[PDB]
């Protein structure tokens, strides 16, 4: 039966001996489920999983000149001076002149068109990134189903209406764990939005101020979050997480469209599309009504930018069938007179140590996975509060 199976093909370890098809379609059935889009995965096969990460942050602190607003008007042919991490060169003498524009950066971006300045690039070069290498042990979750196998097999045979109907019981639980886990690290690592005042004397209120709209404020505010995301790390966001309310109706007012085309490009995970682009995922669980803006990018097959890295065990590729099997497994619970069943997954889930280890010395006495440190400064997230009306 295909509980028993199951229970079985859990007992071996090493998915390389024999094939384990139930596992193999349980596992296919689980990661279906998991928002992995939204997490810096990386599989791992030790109980310890080892995590790899990049990341940056403006330097230098010839002594190129900052530009400022007092620091355009001083500067002459030839010399050189950066804004925004890029350095540029002067071609004529005190520019910015016949510039009228107030604006720094803009009066700069059209000062670029004018020829008045120019980029530079003219000899070793310092780094422009670092790769990061930690450990987190690699967590085991036991999940009590309180179904019996007495049931599980009985529930095969009255089950002609839905087959395969345990299978998606157990992959729902087992990923709405995970998905708890991930969406729970998100929140408590991501930052926040600091706009005059910690987004104006408390993070920002949408509802007595507010008229029951298509609920623009709030998406003008998504558009801010992903542009202070490049401008503080150029890698472009790729995802966002709402609240249920939050996003389910209030930016579901022409800013967000469950599925634009007939497979368009989206994980039936995501909520909608934004009207912006990116995917929303859509908390729905969780007491917040907030909006989080994050990236997870990567090089080559390697997902090594992200503000949670996710690490699910592996006993290796089925090898009957191309299928990492390990991180999901099924078990018996002991702690009953009628034996039940249990469901065992296997994990790390770490944020990159170096978010706040400054030296690589400090880095093994702080862990990631030390989810009361690394609360606070990711970069590669941001969190907004909402308040919303009734």
């Amino acid at each position: 039966a295909k509980i028993n199976e199951l229970l079985r093909e859990s007992t071996t370890t090493n998915s390389n001996s024999i094939g384990r098809p139930n596992l193999v379609a349980l596992t296919r059935a689980t990661t279906k489920l998991i928002y992995s889009d939204i997490v810096a995965t990386q599989r791992t096969n030790q109980p310890v999983a080892a995590f790899y990460g990049i990341k940056y942050l403006n330097p230098d602190n010839e002594q190129i000149t900052e530009l400022t607003e007092e620091s355009k008007l001083t500067l002459n042919k030839g010399d050189l001076f950066k804004y925004n991490n890029i350095v540029y060169k002067v071609l004529e003498d005190t520019p910015f002149a016949t510039i009228e524009e107030s604006d720094l950066e803009l009066a700069l971006q059209i000062a670029i068109v004018l020829l008045k300045v120019r980029l530079f690039s003219d000899e070793i070069a310092d780094a422009r990134f670092q790769i990061n290498k930690w450990q987190t042990a690699v967590k085991s979750r036991k999940l009590k189903t309180g179904i019996t196998v007495e049931l599980a097999q009985d529930l095969e045979a009255n089950g002609f209406d839905a087959p395969n109907f345990l299978e998606d019981l157990l992959a729902t639980e087992m990923a709405d764990e995970i998905n708890k886990d991930i969406l729970q690290s998100l929140i408590t690592v991501s930052k926040r939005y600091k706009v005059t005042g910690i987004t104006d004397s408390g993070f920002i209120d949408l509802s007595y101020a507010s008229a029951p709209e298509a609920g623009r404020s709030l998406y003008r505010m998504v558009c801010e979050m992903v542009s202070h995301i490049q401008k503080e790390s150029t890698y472009t966001a790729t995802f966002c997480v709402a609240s249920a309310r939050a996003a389910a109706i209030l930016a579901a007012s022409g800013w967000l469209k469950h599925k634009p085309e007939d497979d368009k490009y989206l994980s039936q995970n995501a909520y909608g599309f934004l009207a912006n682009g990116l995917p929303l995922y859509c908390d729905t669980n969780s007491p917040l009504d907030y909006v989080i803006v994050g990236v997870v990018e990567n090089i080559g097959e390697k997902e090594i930018v992200g503000s949670i890295f996710y690490a699910p065990y592996t006993e290796g590729l089925d090898l009957d069938d191309p299928e990492h099997v390990g991180a999901f497994k099924v078990v018996v619970d002991p702690e009953s007179l009628q034996p039940s069943i249990g469901l065992l997954v296997r994990y790390a889930l770490s944020a990159n140590p170096y978010t706040v280890a400054k030296d690589e010395k400090e880095a093994r006495i702080i862990d990631g996975g030390d989810m009361d440190k690394m609360a606070g400064r990711s970069d590669l997230s941001v969190l907004l509060g909402v308040k919303l009306p009734k």
